[PDB]
Formats: structure tokens, sequence, C-alpha cells
């Protein structure tokens, strides 16, 4: 050992075993909480909540996190909050100044930047308790118990903590709160007396900052990145954001418009969110409507519904479809029963027949003489994301030539209103990719064009995110150190904008997801000089 | 394209594509292991290990980590390790030299300071194998097979590798590694002969560390933060820490204090701990004294149940609690029974009641022929994380007015000894948050209050922690190549000390939980100088 | 409150709440994507795929992306890909320029460098999409749909992005991807078309880059490191890497040989790979032959197997080992059948049995007269990762003195060729650690030694893997703007060499594992000049 240790043992070396420990600048943090002013005026007469920070002694502010105060939920329906009910009940964050706004957010946008960080993804509500959904049995029922939610809103003065902080420089900072309608944050039937909840519920928030009270502050101009926001038309696949003349990056994502629908599904798998718990939840539902053991033919499915009886062999044949049913202890005087055409969408009568039973392979189980009921075990089926995505409203299309839904009063009633305000693609998981190709334009001239998401392996790789987008980053320098590396406008070539075109994949005109609208989202990233000169002021970068 | 890379292209620039790559400190690393002195003086003879580091060619060491190696568990009880079974058997580890101490912490806190490291967490023994409940069946049976456990010894000197390392100077440096009771790290039932395993079980540890073997070693002074920690008055809503001069943070949490009781509870989900697999365990282990199927009325149970039959439309009523009842093939000879009083707390006769069954909505099953018992399908119910973390002493206290515990013998024999010592909060899981208000005192003077746990989700979010506690961080500046920022006294107005004072919130005096008793835990975070001059020594900022 | 801010009220302090943002090098970054050149000119026409990056305008490029589009899989038998299909298909990876190859990888190497790359891991291939073992019906039947995974080929360049960033000093860089045959990364019956398959099969590649257009670059030297490897001889526990002479790192860990069988297993979890999903596969398939339902005695298993009537106690005893098994609702003309030796291993007659019927404590179920089998609901059993992991051709082999498998013709017809190349240890998961003495040596002199695997633990702890090997790492300086610290040789002691001995464990005293063909890998990370002088050019430390 010795003999290798005299092999180690004159050049100019860098001490890496001892640093020069430097006194940073005199400073005490402390976390400060404020209630705000509510305002509910004009537009439907939306939730606007503002706070105030106006102190002597907050020298410098970041890492802003809004609590909010979830009444108890008393009543009869069905009941539950969406995943991340904080975030997703957010419309808009803006941080201004007496020279104006330094900083704003879109709601979905907030939540796309904290969707990688699942610690503030929890503390927003992700709980069985919150989102799993609750019944009511009772008037007085407590089908909620009241919660607290913290919705962590990352701006860009956290990311390299003191350092990148918000300096107050003598001026009254005011955070503004827009609130979407709680009907967006709320997973409900029809049971549920919403109407009256919808009258009785307010949002109760709380602003909290960490504030720093800093002696003989030195301060500096910086950079900051604010998310710029286009969306659009309805199936629209354009969208152009105008004014580029330092940009960071740039994201493309789809999402879905249910206007043309009552934004009821028939499934919702409550806190349990991977896509087998989708699919789980969807199957679940439909396993009651479509095998039943019932004396003699099965009562009260629409007279468009055919319902058949299992033959001895346990295989019933609907056209190329072969569906094996076996259940166990059934008593003598009935007899085993499949639904035919559960759920069928077709645009012709000669056409191809999208049919949810065919989606069935083999469904076996065992009847219950106790509760009269059959105990499914073993269910094998091709059902996916996208069945559990498709808005109860397309079945009953007026392009679809059948009845459509062939379900149960029963089923039809355990359909659940969905209004989430942050899904993307045209799915519940946004896996389906529904971009086939993808061009951006600086000006006139194509900047990119793709035709898989190699900007969105890009963007999960570079970010080390599950959850990312079709993303082009122009900076790959250091934050805050140094001033970002943009993409950069030459106004006399008229290179002033951005354009963005897809040309989306499509399914058969007889899925009922072809039917489901879709909506372009364009997300900038402008870079801006904020000077602290008379009071917080930001200027774009041209 | 070539027209935007034309609009691609004198100022100052910093090269972002190349560096001057700096030669280090010539040094060469080392994996060093070492066995220890085994001592078992005075206090309950607790077990102390000492490990002497020092040698000519060891000039710096960091990332210390004890590997313990558990025994072969041979017997015919129920036994399985406590969940990271090799930080809870740690009581304290403590790093000095000839000068004195110059790191040392609480078994508690290392665990704590590990707790966001699910590697060293899997380490230190996370397995099916060593945290499930084992049986034995005979007196020469194997429950559970040797192992060997690692343990990340986390220390101010591993954040910046090299740079943070311990310097060892010419000094003997001496690690003393002080363990638990093996009592805490098991789990195990009455029927285990723990009498012998107490007598035989002996801690064996090995310390190993990195070490830095540096050619001319530049030595510079530097900052080490210290906890300490304070445990205040059973049920004591306060208490202090003297002496604070710079400190760089302050946490609080509460602990329970099962002293009062035998440490049994009915049930342990081992591996899987998740607050539904505490609650799934419970659960299982009530149901089959609650739900009977026998000819005719039930036997084997205190005089003191009521166990009834279920009635022909299922429905069994327990005051205003209905609970429905349906087992499948159920003999013609035999009947279905419901024990309406499982477990039962009141603290005066003929007022509220506390009884576990009414906790029931719905029990669906198949009974067995086979094997002569119910094959449970479907529960419904509302028991908590509260209820799996009651101790069975406290169901039979005597505060009880009723009997309290009306099981089978054979559910109370497999009742479990749990005494893992690092247990937060009056639940498992530290899910239930019992303190309603928050006072921190600089003096005299109110340093921060707060009612949520605001202070919490900040922890969360500042240290990217699922398990945060209430804790105030002073010091938001990097770590090493900095002077910590500070809380600091001023002597003269009598800021020495800071004071806590909580409000907890209360279960109720019929809940058995409000007979568990808390301990309050006040963690601060000390800034030290080190200097190697005469070896190494540290210097408490003042 | 105010008079602690009076309390917090001259040093030269370093300002940690501005920064003199410092203008970086003028660049613009672009995803670029290239289709290759594909070669089958030997040795055994394997694919070599060629990519020619040549451009007057990217001055440097880093994060290689390896598309591979794969095709639809038709036909009759059971077909899944395997777990991160995209990085098991490559062989080797060589960038290079007109003085040579720069940096070269082998398969496995760049595998392991990517293996707590979770989000990497993702995207070259792991779904149930793709790795589950799916079933053709029809020979026009579609198995598997066509799919694309991206495989992120990680380099030295992109540690600190633009800073360690590939330049191109005006040469054409060449990235050659070699290509492991397509069963490597295909796990199928005997029923499928391989042949047809393996013919058709054909490798569709893309390389994309992230390449950056710089304005005025000022290159620096820098340096890389090289993974280089050593496969020992089979069975031989020493390997040995020559000419090291300045090192970072050195990894060991053993590999499996399965070329003295047919690559055939009884079962594969899919896309379930924790170690509970690999027995529970195993269980399953066991379990069809294990407990029989027939009248009388059951037929179609080998005259060699032991199949016994449960009596009336429903406990069967195979030697020391009481297997309990009670099975409900059997019709009265069957009876339960129990095999006692499903599968035996000995080499000695008389003498030690592995036998697997011996590993089931209870075994508890339903038969349906429906669909006429038994549906398992408790199973307990002592089976492990091992077990699962035997080839078949070892319990047909020739050294085992009994049959060996007692199974049925169709249990037999379900096993599965699995040829996976990234398969360490001699256990699907290498869980099991078969090394007891590990031996590094620098020339002639011991430089390590070990019994249990502290080197794994560090490598653990200091990457954040849950997957780590015995690794012994030299450099701990901040990797870019340092020079890496090395092991240094002595050419004159005959420190040109790194050679490691390993003591194999016995692995049990009658296991048919201890047959498995081991071989022992060692891999040396070489430190290497990047110098710029004449075009991209690299030199071996020395």
């Amino acid at each position: 050992n010795n003999t290798i240790i005299n092999s180690l043992i004159s050049i100019k070396r860098s001490n890496v075993f001892a640093v020069d420990s430097q006194i940073p600048t005199l400073y005490m943090p402390q976390y400060i909480s404020l209630s705000g002013v509510m305002t509910n005026d004009g537009p439907d007469n939306q939730a606007i909540a503002s706070f105030e920070i106006r102190d002597q002694y907050i020298t410098a502010l970041n890492h802003l996190v809004l609590s909010l105060e979830l009444p108890e939920v008393k009543g009869m329906g069905r009941f539950g909050y969406v995943p991340y009910v904080g975030y997703k009940c957010i419309n808009h964050v803006s941080i201004s100044s007496c020279n104006g706004v330094i900083w704003e957010i879109e709601g979905e946008e907030l939540y796309n930047n904290c969707i990688n960080n699942t610690i503030a993804l929890k503390h927003s509500g992700y709980s069985s308790e919150l989102n799993d959904i609750s019944i009511g049995l009772t008037p007085n029922d407590t089908i909620k118990e009241p919660s607290t939610v913290y919705v962590y809103i990352k701006t860009p003065f956290d990311v390299e903590d003191t350092f990148s902080s918000l300096k107050l420089s003598d001026s009254k900072i005011t955070v503004t709160v827009t609130f979407n309608p709680v009907s967006d944050i709320v997973i409900r039937d029809s049971s549920f007396d919403f109407e009256t909840f919808n009258k009785e519920f307010v949002y109760v928030p709380e602003l909290s900052f960490i504030g720093y009270m800093v002696k003989n502050v030195q301060i500096k101009p910086s950079f900051i990145e604010k998310p710029r926001r286009v969306i659009g038309q309805i199936n629209q696949p354009t969208a152009t954001v105008t004014e580029v003349h330092a940009a960071t990056s740039l994201s493309v994502y789809t999402k879905p418009y249910y206007g043309n629908t009552d934004n009821k599904f028939i499934s919702y798998p409550g806190y349990s969110q991977d896509e087998k718990d989708y699919i789980d939840a969807y199957v679940s539902r439909l396993l009651d409507d479509l095998v039943i053991v019932s004396d003699g033919p099965p009562t009260g499915y629409p007279e468009s519904a055919e319902i058949v009886e299992v033959p001895e062999d346990g295989i019933v044949s609907i056209q190329d479809a072969d569906v094996y049913v076996k259940i166990d202890n059934v008593p003598d005087n009935m007899s085993v029963y499949l639904h035919t055409n559960l759920l069928m969408f077709g645009t012709r009568k000669n056409s191809f027949i999208y049919n949810i039973s065919k989606k069935f392979s083999a469904i076996t189980g065992t009847y219950s003489d106790a509760t009269k009921r059959t105990i499914f075990a073993h269910i094998s089926h091709s059902i996916n994301i996208i069945d559990t995505s498709i808005p109860v409203s397309l079945w009953t299309s007026q392009r679809n030539v059948y009845n459509g839904d062939n379900r149960s009063a029963e089923s039809k009633a355990k359909d659940l209103f969905i209004n989430d305000p942050f899904i993307k693609g045209i799915d519940f998981k946004n896996k389906t990719d529904i971009i086939s190709r993808l061009e951006v334009r600086f000006g006139n001239d194509v900047l990119y064009s793709e035709n898989g998401p190699i900007s969105r392996i890009y963007n999960e790789l570079l970010t080390k995110s599950n959850n990312g987008t079709r993303t082009l980053t122009f900076n790959f320098t250091p934050k805050i150190f140094f001033r970002p590396t943009t993409i950069t406008a030459n106004v006399s070539r008229g290179k002033d904008k951005l354009s963005v075109r897809v040309v989306y994949s499509t399914m058969g005109v007889n899925h009922p997801i072809y039917y489901v609208q879709k909506q372009l989202v364009v997300v900038c990233n402008d870079l801006y000089k904020v000077s602290y000169d008379q009071g917080v002021s930001i200027t774009k970068i041209m």
C-alpha cells in the first residue's frame, strides 16, 4: 500500500480541500403571510384577490405560496376535487409595482412550470381525501371535510434564491390572483346540488412569501423571462406570436375544447391517476350493464340495445369480435346475458361501427346470491385511455346514425361533470400524440420543423421531466449569472414574429374522439431588463 | 435557415464554450473500513462502538457509512424489523479529537437529515425480507436470515465533497456510535422468546469512510452547523433552547410517549408503509372477529361482547350507525353474526361511546367450507390512521367505563410490541397535525407566529422533502463558499434564547388517542468555527 | 418585531442580492436530425449505421439521441420486447474525426451510465405496449403495432452543457452505431416464427443532436474519460485491464453466460419489473401443474412425476416440507392432487434435493364449474428471484440425476427465449451478490480489498442510484472546470495494469443456479486529453 502512496508523491494547483469563506450581505429572512382584498366585478363576476406588500423593512422577496381554505362540502350527490385543485383554481397571477406589471403568468403556465415539482403538486391538493369521488347519503351528510391547500407560485425570483430575489426598491408591490370558476376544480354528478354550492362557494386566500431584511443592499440590474401565451382558433392548426425580439424558448401543445358537449364523462379514477387507473375505473362502470344475470331477458335498457343470452360454449360473436363470458354460481331460474352494443358509433348505416362491447375478449366472475350481483374475477379487454376520455355527448352526436348510448338509466345517472382546466391532448393523460408535423417560422423562414416529438424528448431530457411539451430552447447559458441567450429579431428582414403550424393525425370518421375540438397553444418566453431606479421597472429587450 | 444563421452574426464576452481546466490539489481517495471497540457500561449497560482514525497518509475524510451485521433470528414467535432498521438503532453519533467534540448528532436527527435520501434509507434496511412480520413454527425454525444493513452517517463534511471534507491534521479522530436497545428495532408478538433474543443479540458494527491522501494540503478555517435538540416535559406545550447566539435554523415537531402503555398494538403493515397499508392491515385483523359464521351464537368472546345475528335484510343497527353484512355460501345449519362492540371506549356510562364496529358500513364475502372461514371481498369503512395507532393498553385503560377489548383470545395473541424510536405526531404516519398555533420568541419578543403549518410547507419546498417539519431557516446563503447567515443574539437586550409555545388541538376525552402522551421537540442549528491549528478544534460563534 | 429588525442592524461583504450579469459567447442552438448509412459487411452481417456531421455552421454539439422505428410485428406466437429495448439493441457507439476515434462506448456501458436516468430509460422503450408478452392468434394477427423509441447516447460532452460540448475544429464528425442482433431485444415462445422475423427485421435509425452555431468561438483544451472493459474467461474469477496509466474509476461486476443453454426460461413478468413481479409471474406459471383437480389420478405428466392425492386434513408432506392445499367447490366425482416434484435437481442419488414443490407452504382457491379450472386465492411460498432466473436447460442438465422437468407438455410450450444482453449477476434483477471477496491490484500491490459490497454502497450513495456496481472512484474533483484526479501508473514497478480477483459464493449446498456460467467484467475509465490543434484529436494520458 505504502509503495502506491509513494507513487502518488511543482505546478501551481487550485485548492480543492479548502475555501476562502467569504462573508455575505447582512440580512435576516422572515416568512410573511397576508390576507387580501376580494373583488368580484365584471366578467361573470370573477374572483380577484389583491395583496399589497409595502414595508420599509422588506428589502427583497421570493417563494410566493398561496394558501386556500376549502370549505366543508355538505350534501347528497357525488363530489370530488380535481387533482392539484390549488393550481387548477388559479386563472392568472400578476406581480406589479408603481411602474406597472413586473411579472405575470396564466394559471395553466404556472402549473406547467411546477408540473415536475412533486412536493409543490402534493401541497396544492393530491390526496384521497380531496380527489376521491365522495358520496353524500342524507342532505346533512358531510361529503368533504374542510381542508387547506398550498400553491407554490414559482417565479423567476426563486431560481438562485437571494441572488435572483425581487428587490422592492422602496415601492409597494401588488400580487393579484385571478381565480377560475369553482365549477372547474370540481368533479360531480347531476344528483349533487351544484347550483347552491356555486352560490355559497367563496375562495379564501392568504399570500405568504419569504421576505429579506437587508442591511445596505447593493442593487444591480437583472434579466427576467415572461411567459406569453397564444391560443389558436378552434380546429385551426396555426398560431402566431407577434413582436418576438428576444425569446429564450418556444413551447407548443394542444388542448381539447369540450364546449360542443355537456362536459359529462362516464367515469373518473379519482386520486388514482395512472393510465391503468383511468381504464380500470371505466371498465368497472361498464361491467354492470355489459354482463347481466337476469330471469329472463333484462329490462330497463333502450329498445336499441341488443342484449343476447350467452350460449353453452360461452362465446358470443359480435361480427368479427368474439366475447367469452363464463359466470359461476348462476341460479337455475336465471341466465347470463351480454350487452352486444353498450356504446356504439357510426357515420352511415353501412359504415364501420365503433362498438365498446367489441373491445372485450373474456369476462369471468361469480354470482352472489346474497347481494344479487356479479363479482367479476378476470376481464380480457382492449379498452384504452382514449375510450375513457370520450365525452358522453359525442356518443349521442348528431353525426351518430345509431342511438349510441344503450346503457341503463342507473349507469347514465352516475356520469360525472369534469371541467378540469389544464387538460392537454385529446385524452385525460395526454398520452396520444395528435401532432404529425410541427413547423416553426421566424418571420417567413423555417426555423425548425419535425415529424416525431424530438423537441419533446429533448425538453424531457434537459429538464428531467416525465411530462414535457414540444419545446425549442434557445438559452443553454446558466441563469442569473449570465444574460440569457435568445433568438434575436431583425425587424428590417421582418423577423418580428414566430409562426407555428402543425399537421394533426387522424382517426376513423367513425371513432367519437374524431369529433373532439382542438386548440393550439404556443408559449413564448420574452426577455426583459429589470431596473430598480424609480422603484421596480421592467423593459422589453428590443 | 441560412438567413437566421446570418441573423445570429465588439462587447467583452465570457467564454461559455471553453474552460481554463485548473489543476487540483494532488490527492488519492481510498475507501477505508475499521472494526470498532464495543463497550456496555453504566446507563442500562448501553452499547457504544468506538472507532479510532489516525494515519500518516489519511489527510481528510467524509461519507461515513456504518455497516451492521444482523444475526439469524431463530425461534417460534412472530418477528420483524422496523423500516430503516439501521437508522433506528442509532441513538447518538459523535466525531471528536484531542481538543474535544467536533460534531455530534442524536440518532433521530441523523435520520431526519437522511429522510429525503431514498437510496440511504433503502441501504439501512427497507425490504420485504427484513420488515415483513415473519413466523417461526418450530424452536429451530429460521424467522429471519442474516443480513447486512448500511447506515449513511450524513455529516457537514459531505456537502461539497473534497472542499467540505474533515481535515484530520495530525490528531486522532474518534467516531463514537451509541446504540439504541434492540427492543426498539424489533416488532414481535408475546409468543416470541424476546428474553433469550435480548440476551444473545449483539450489535456488530464496522465504520467505513472515504479517506483522502493529500500531498501538501493547504488548510483554511471553516464553519460547521451542529444540531442541538431540547425535548419538552410530557404533555407540556413549551420548550426553550438557551444560549442561542448564531443559529441557522429552528425546527419544531412532536413525538408520542408510549411509557404509560405496554407498547402493544393490534396490527402492523410490515414492509407496506402507506397510510392505506396501515389501515388495511388493521381492518384485516378485526374482520375475523367482526363478522362471524357459527352454529349458532358465537362462543369464546368476553361476556361484555354484544354479538348479534344479522337480520334477513342484512342491516344491523348499532345506535345511529347501520352495518350491512351479506356473506355468501353460508351453511344451512349456520348463521351470520356481527360483533357490535369489538373495541369500545367511554369515560362515562350512558354517555358518548367510541366504538370501532360503528366505523363499518358494509361487509361482503364468501364462506369457505374447505378452510371453515370467511373470505372477505369488499369492506366499506371509516377506519383511519389514528385507529391503527392506538396502543391496546388504552382500550383497557382505567378511564374506560367498558371492558373495551371484546376481541377473541386468538386475536389478542396476535398483538405486536412496537417500540420504533422515530415516531412523530400521534399516529404511525405523522398524518394528523396536532399543532393549531406555533409561537417562537427570540428573548421576550415574538420572532414568528403561525396557525397553519406554512413553515412546514416552506421546509418541504426549500429542501424538496415529503416529510418536513415546522422550520424557520435563517440561512439562504450558499453552503461552504460563504459564512452562513444566522439569527444573532444581543445579550444586553436578553436575546440569549429561543422559546417555543404551541397550541395543541384535542381529540376529545372519549377518544382512546386522547390519552397518548406528547413531547415537543425543538431543534436548533448552532454555528461553529473550525480551526486546525493544534489538531481539530471547534469554537461556538458568539 | 421592529426591535428584532433593529437587532439585525465595517467588513467587506460579498453581494448575495445582486450579480454583475456577464454577457456570454454569442451562439444559437439547433436540434439537428440526420438519417444514416446502413452497412451489413460482417462479421456476421452485423448492422452498422453511420452518420456524418459536416457543417460550416455547426461549431459544437452535444446530447446525442438515437431514434429507432420498430416495425409492426405480425404473426402467431408470444412476443414482447425487452425493457429499455432501445439501449439493449446498441452494441457499440463510436464518435470520430479525421484524426481518429474521439470517444467510443460498448452498448452495455452506455446503458450502465444511463441506468439512473429514469426519463432516458422510459424514452428507450419501457411500456406495457412494448414489454408485455403479447399473443398472436391467426398468421395475419398484429402482435405489436409500430412504435418509435429514443435512445439518449450520454457522452462526456453533456455534463456542463455548452462548456463541455464537443467542438468541431472544421472537421467531419462521424457517429457509428453497431447493433446487437434483433434476437437480443426480443422475448418469444417456440410458437413464434422468429426465423421469418429475423430475416424481415431491419434497424431504422436517425441520429439527433443539439448543434451550436457560435460566433468567434474561443476553443481551449479539455479532458475526457473513456470507458474500457475486459470480460473474463467463462467461470474464471479473475480479469486484467492492461495499460492503465490515468484511470478515474474502476468498476467490477459479473455477467451470466447462458451459451451452454437454449436461453429458455419458464416465466417473464413483462412490463412489471419488480422482484415481486418476477416471482408472481413464476408462481402463476407453476400453479396450473402444482395443484390439480381431476377425476382421478392426473394424466399427461412424466412417469418420474410424483402426483399425490391431498388427504382429508389438507396436508401433504414432501420430506421435511409440509404443503397445505384446500380447494373449495370441488366436484364430488373429482379429487385435489399435489405435484410433489414439479421441478427437482440433484448431482447425487439418495443425497440433497432442490425441489420447487417444497418451496410452497399453503395453496387455497375455489374450483369453477363454469371454466373447469381452479382460481387460486392465497398462496404461501418461499420462491425467490433466483428460482425465476434458472434456465430450463439446468433442470434437464446432464449432471441432474433426476428427470428435472416434471411439468406438463402445455406448461413447457409456454417457456420463453430470453436473450437480454445486459443481464448482471445470476438473477434477472442482479439482487443476489455472488462475490464473497474482491481484490484489486495496481501492478503487484493490493490497491483495495473487501468482503461486503461497500464499494457498491458508496457507488449508489455517491451517484444516487438504485442499481450500482462495486466501483472504486479516484476522482472527487469537479468535472470540466478541473483536470480529473486519477490513479497514476509507474511502468518501472510494472504498475501498468489493474488485476481483479474474486471469490464467488458457493450459492448454497444444492442449487442448480451454481451451474450457471459466470463472466467477471472489469470497467476502467481512462483519462484522455482533447486537443484542437488541427481538427479534433484525443491523446491517452501517460
